[PDB]
């Protein structure tokens, strides 16, 4: 009868299947089809993806969605849970003889005057500021899972960002590399100075060990040339076959020495090398390499000012580039000359060490995102009270500035406002704690002259100071996340009725 009522209906369901999943700790729902593939996710949007709707109308609210995922990711059930709180309320009004035109008039201006509130309740944080990075450090470290050593690993990675940082202040996730090897403990990782290589020589025949040398950088093949114009080859010769082995094999001795005389003691090329060739390397003293790969050969010259080179048939001794910092070190066993910096690099490599593959794993994962969620810092360099502590305070702006606003428009301000509360309270629930008794004591802190950055702690279970302690999110997000919401929840107020359409291609 009513239609809209089955619209607006069927978005609540969507929301409570995704409700319990806010916040770090959310216990997890599969929905397995009749395949039978099992598969568990706690990521909001890995759900969406995977997911038989009903109504047709329902798309529209998961469209908005998925662009906002592409941006920034993380946030985007923020806004799922505010639309089906600001949902059920619009029931409480229609009832009161009240137009969907007078609804949706309170949301288009309640959200635009949120734009100029939390510009001035975040927080200005410099991209240099050593005090105020290390804070932000231990907030990550936390919420990821990762408690057993947040004082070695944080250390290490606010160097790391914080020195790959380029002199207009940006930063991008390319630059970060991971890797995994096998040792000992977890307080192995450090840095020197120099570049790395993600492959290593097949063969054990060249040189193992030299102080002080220069690094070669190469790229040219080794395979036999083919002429533009179009040919066909024939043998007629059986002969020809006891010739070239010896032949083709001396082509490569007066190479190598050609390489010697230069004054290159290090070699970093692609293409393989005959046998003999690699045992004159051993007596000479040139701790030559092969098989590297193309982003590698570009990061040698870029950190140590070296001199990339593309062809191999010419080597002068004005193609030799120059070494950065050369030193002994064994990796459970062989030892090999592995050296990384981070003042100017393209492709910086942490070596992580582990007693067993399984912790290894688990801490891959975290230093990679640790650049992520504090990357974004670093180019905006805003920031805000996350864990639902930027919502309480904007409950008491908006009723203050309802007031001014006369007709019977102010009462969709303040529902506005209070559909806000949804954030803590779905925090609450999941911890075992009444809502309705704790959310009393928060807004006490801001009723005058208290901080703001004031919230809840999930851990300890009491009012904290979230700079304090460790819950900071970007600022992109929570003013995204309002703003997305303001626009993808009017389009299904705006729909008049349903249409019996035919022939909708």
């Amino acid at each position: 009868r009513d239609a809209q009522r089955m619209n607006i209906l069927a978005g609540r369901i969507i929301a409570e299947t995704v409700r319990s999943t806010l916040g770090p700790k959310g216990m997890d729902k599969m929905l397995v089809d009749d395949l039978g593939d099992v598969v568990v996710t706690n990521d909001g949007v890995t759900i969406l993806r995977e997911m038989s709707v009903e109504h047709p109308a329902a798309k529209m609210l998961i469209e908005v969605a998925k662009t906002q995922e592409k941006e920034v990711g993380d946030g985007t059930t923020t806004a799922v849970v505010v639309a089906g709180e600001l949902l059920r309320k619009a029931e409480e009004l229609l009832d009161q003889n009240v137009h969907p035109t007078i609804v949706v008039k309170g949301y288009q201006a309640a959200a635009q005057k949120a734009q100029e509130l939390l510009k001035t309740i975040a927080c200005e944080v410099g991209a240099q500021d050593k005090e105020i990075l290390t804070k932000i450090a231990m907030t990550s470290i936390t919420g990821k899972g990762a408690e057993k050593a947040k004082e070695k690993l944080a250390e290490i990675i606010v160097e790391a960002v914080s020195a790959v940082v380029d002199d207009e202040g940006k930063v991008d996730k390319d630059l970060i590399k991971i890797e995994k090897k096998s040792g000992a403990s977890i307080d192995d990782t450090e840095l020197i100075k120099g570049v790395l290589v993600d492959k290593e020589r097949v063969s054990a025949q060249m040189p193992k060990k030299v102080t002080d040398a220069k690094i070669a950088l190469l790229n040219c093949a080794i395979e036999i040339k083919e002429t533009e114009t179009d040919a066909e080859i024939r043998i007629t010769d059986p002969a020809k076959l006891m010739e070239f082995i010896e032949q083709e094999e001396k082509m490569l001795k007066d190479m190598v020495a050609e390489i010697k005389a230069s004054g290159a003691n290090v070699l970093f090329c692609q293409k393989g090398i005959d046998d003999l060739a690699q045992h004159y390397l051993a007596k000479e003293g040139i701790v030559a390499a092969r098989r590297v790969k193309k982003s590698d050969m570009e990061k040698l010259a870029k950190a140590t000012g070296a001199n990339v080179i593309t062809n191999i048939k010419d080597l002068s001794a004005q193609d030799l580039g120059d070494a950065g910092l050369v030193e002994e070190r064994k990796i459970s066993g062989d030892s090999m000359i592995f050296v990384e910096e981070c003042k100017h690099p393209k492709a910086v490599t942490m070596l992580i060490r582990g007693t067993t593959e399984h912790v290894i794993e688990e801490v891959a994962r975290a230093v990679d995102d640790a650049v992520g969620v504090v990357g974004c810092t670093i180019e905006d360099g805003r920031i805000v009270s996350g864990g639902g502590s930027t919502e309480v305070e904007l409950s008491m702006k908006l009723r203050e500035y309802a007031e001014g606003i006369s007709g019977r428009e102010q009462l969709a301000v303040r529902a506005f406002a209070d559909a806000l509360e949804v954030i803590p309270r779905t925090l609450a629930e999941n911890a075992g704690l009444d809502a309705i008794e704790i959310l009393v004591k928060v807004r006490a802190a801001h009723a005058s002259n208290g901080n703001k950055c004031a919230g809840l702690n999930v851990f300890t279970g009491a009012v904290e100071d979230m700079c304090e302690n460790g819950v900071v999110e970007p600022l992109r997000v929570k003013t995204q996340a309002i703003q997305s919401a303001a626009e993808s929840t009017e389009m299904l107020l705006r729909i008049d009725d349903v249409i019996a359409a035919e022939k909708l291609r």
